[PDB]
């Protein structure tokens, strides 16, 4: 059981994370309303939310996502889409840890995520600041599903410190880094990382701890099943780096559980 | 507000329609438990439910589906899959009538449906009759979603009046034939047709009716949104051939609403 308010935020950013796949903005100009196909993001449509910047297949990693102003909730939101085909993207996933000391002292992190962010990091950083300046009063939030979780977590760990909190809401994110990097995220200040996982979603179970990866604490763990609605009572905060009895159990994982975070995500009806 | 029990029947049959797509049926051995991926058919899995006869790409409209034995609910259930990819099925939808006076005289139903049915119709009626025999007190139900709903609602009228009732539960069914057809379906005894609709589903609005199609009465019409759970007070009974106030209304149709009948249907997580 989490608090209602936190349960609301988790839903909200789950729907901003879903809008990265199902909003209509392939080339949608800055200022237009954020709407989705398939009722993927109704809490968003109900706010006065608009794009500040849409992006797609950008830089080295072919990153995709958008920047939203939310007047109703007073947020600036950076939402990163996961992979367009999660099953293949799971299958082509290398386990290669890299040196991350530009971010932190002795932090190992996965090579492709660290890589993709840097490629776009400057062009987007510039674009948060501009809005953070324009609406100094609004909470910055980075969020994302799946790959998107990874990206978001890494941009957040990377752009904090500059005098405005960045909160991160991740959904079914993969492990990002080595136990020190984990540690850096568990303890880092300038914001909170909210690491959300569902049941035996598999993506969070990768890469394996037996390739040295760890999970930043803490974990918010959705127990209710696939296709089941979520209530504040089905979420468990699990304390402790690489803890177990959350998602991190030695039962068999599942891919459907990964596309069910407070509703459909990773896909579009 | 439908009754609790009819509601339970709606759900269960929705789930048998969903199992057409998401079951591990392929051609599995008869007597295997029925199970689905993606939490798609839990009420089926809860029941002592086992395949009797599987089929894949059978006859002259690659009809796919299964025949099931459910000792818990006392059912013999024939469930026909709709199209493997629907939007592509909708696009190439041929609007050609044909005559099937061997069902009702002066009746003309969609050539493509009747034609795929007839081609497999024997082999199945045998398989059903077989199963009615070893389980005489079991209720025979035909079910389906979308073009599976078509086949079920046709294999219906054709196989009725041979001693045994045949209920038909259809979910987002297209029109299947001419107004002569509507009445025969609307009045026919020894089995009642529960034609279920959601919001603006597209598949039920085709064919248009200016190709010469009408709709049987009554209509059961789910008024709750896409990705919203259905309660009893979200279902509305709708009467009169081709009446309106349900799916059949003048607004824009949606593909997504077609994929949400009590849960996810027409697609597998
Ligand atoms: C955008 O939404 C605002 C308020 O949230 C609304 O007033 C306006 O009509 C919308 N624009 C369009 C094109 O719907
Ligand atoms: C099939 O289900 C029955 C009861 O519904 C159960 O007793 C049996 O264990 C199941 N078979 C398998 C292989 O799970
Ligand atoms: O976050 C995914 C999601 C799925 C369905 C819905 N919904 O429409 O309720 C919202 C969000
Ligand atoms: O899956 C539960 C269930 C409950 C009632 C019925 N019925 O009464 O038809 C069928 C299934
Ligand atoms: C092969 C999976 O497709 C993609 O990678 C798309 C993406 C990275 O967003
Ligand atoms: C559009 C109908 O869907 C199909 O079954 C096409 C196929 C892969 O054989």
């Amino acid at each position: 059981e989490v608090s209602q308010d936190l349960f609301n935020q988790f839903n909200l950013f789950a729907q901003y994370s879903a809008a990265a796949y199902c909003g209509k903005n392939n080339d949608a100009p800055a200022g237009t309303n954020i709407t989705c196909t398939g009722n993927a993001c109704p809490e968003v449509e109900k706010a006065d939310a608009t794009f500040l910047y849409s992006f797609e297949d950008s830089g080295v990693g072919d990153v995709t996502g958008f920047l939203a102003l939310d007047n109703t909730n007073k947020l600036i939101v950076l939402s990163f889409r996961g992979s367009r085909s999660i099953e293949n993207w799971i299958g082509n996933l290398n386990f290669d840890l890299k040196e991350i000391n530009d971010i932190c002292s002795g932090c190992r992190g996965h090579d492709g995520f660290t890589s993709s962010w840097r490629s776009v990091a400057d062009t987007l950083r510039q674009k948060v600041e501009d809005a953070v300046r324009e609406h100094p009063d609004y909470r910055v939030v980075f969020t994302g599903h799946s790959l998107g979780g990874a990206l978001a977590t890494v941009a957040g760990a990377d752009l904090r410190g500059n005098g405005y909190d960045i909160d991160v809401f991740s959904y079914g994110a993969p492990r990002v880094g080595n136990r020190a990097f984990a540690e850096f995220l568990t303890v880092q200040t300038g914001g909170t990382l909210y690491r959300i996982t569902h049941t035996n979603d598999i993506v969070p179970r990768l890469p394996p701890r037996e390739f040295g990866y760890s999970h930043s604490s803490p974990e918010y763990w959705i127990k209710s099943g696939t296709l089941v609605p979520v209530t504040r009572n089905d979420i468990v905060k699990i304390e402790g780096i690489d803890a177990t009895g959350g998602n991190n159990q030695p039962n068999i994982p599942d891919i459907p559980a990964h596309l069910w975070y407070f509703g459909l995500i990773g896909t579009c009806l």
